[PDB]
């Protein structure tokens, strides 16, 4: 059933730069679950887990072509909990 | 803005027994924020904070006329965070 | 990959009483993941999530034939995270 | 240096009943650190860790001569963190 | 009543640079409560919530004239919980 | 007895640069417990506490000769909890 999640909205130069694969790889390394997509207003990451380590490493290890201008976070409710981390 | 909350649904003999005032007093003692109401399917408690101590003490210190048959919990999103604990 | 879990060891009159199904139902209601088994020294519950609400409700809603004499907890590492709650 | 702690104030029939040793044993089982004392207004327990499992088990496994009428909690700051659980 | 807070002490080139407004805006975006002031030994931020995302973004999005040389954290007790984030 | 810990594996130019003393000093400032060592595949930090603030500050305040290329984290179980932070 339902659970508390977090949505991150990452804006900047975040498309055509390997950003979704970067996020996926970070999520795999950190054993995170949820998804990533680019919906036209940056990159949206939805996580089951707390985002803090992910956010630290998002910034520090940003791909060389990418540039992160802002990140916003908000809570939301998962309808079903994710069992993988996927690119959508 | 928004924040992760918890809603508790408490069922049993939970009306006409001092239940809403009991919840209010417990919330005051525990410095909790949110609200309590009786909507016809038991008593609904919405909290800003984690509910664990509240739940322990709800059961242990249940008013003598009351009887708690079940408690369910689920997350939800507060649209604005509460600054008091109120009976609604 | 790996994650921090909790193992609970529940002892008492906890077999022949509907205890494993009780635990399963509680875990379903609380959206918990992991497993339950009876290994001859009581009932072992392994969870992905924090156990506090589960423990409160384990005691308060213990099946009428059952009796809980003790519960112990310890951390452990999940090799793979559970995606369901199962009786083993 | 300093850290966030919790103080619990447990009132009732909580002296002459094995209460301080009960608390000590519970703290040992739960791998908690801090102290317990009886200062004339019940029993005060100060912990380094979150108190929720402790509180559940305090109530459920209360010694047979004892009776717990109320428990209050408040935060405080440890000046030095405790490395044992002691009766004071 | 009282609650566990965190105080951050941010030192460097952190005055005359838009630092207090920067902190305020970050706190608004992150839905944080507490206050910020410059007391002559850098900038002090007191929060009700965990500071981790705030700290990540403090560093990454530091105003261009500012420079953060160090940040220290310590717990403290709020006498009353804050309902806004304010510049003091 | 046992408790949930975190192990961090920090790789890059992290030897001959004051890295272990840097970690020790950070851990002292943050009131952390555990240890640091260089085992030939970077620097391993084991903590009792959550690592998030530590990780933020590890990156931001990296010694000038050092360079951090990657950090990985995983949970593990402490056999005994640490009471100091030590260089091993
Ligand atoms: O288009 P991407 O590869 O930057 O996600
Ligand atoms: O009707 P109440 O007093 O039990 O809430
Ligand atoms: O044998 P059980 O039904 O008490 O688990
Ligand atoms: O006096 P005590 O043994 O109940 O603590
Ligand atoms: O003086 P401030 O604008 O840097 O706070
Ligand atoms: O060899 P270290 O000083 O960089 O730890």
């Amino acid at each position: 059933n339902t659970s508390c999640g977090v949505q991150l909205r990452i804006r900047g130069k975040v498309q055509g730069v390997g950003f979704r694969p970067f996020v996926w790889q970070l999520a795999q390394q950190l054993n995170l679950h949820g998804d990533v997509c680019n919906d036209g207003d940056g990159v949206e990451v939805r996580l089951r887990e707390d985002p803090e380590v992910f956010l630290v490493q998002l910034y520090q290890h940003c791909p060389p072509l990418a540039r992160i201008d802002s990140v916003e976070r908000e809570p939301f409710i998962w309808s079903a909990l994710p069992t993988e981390f996927t690119i959508r």
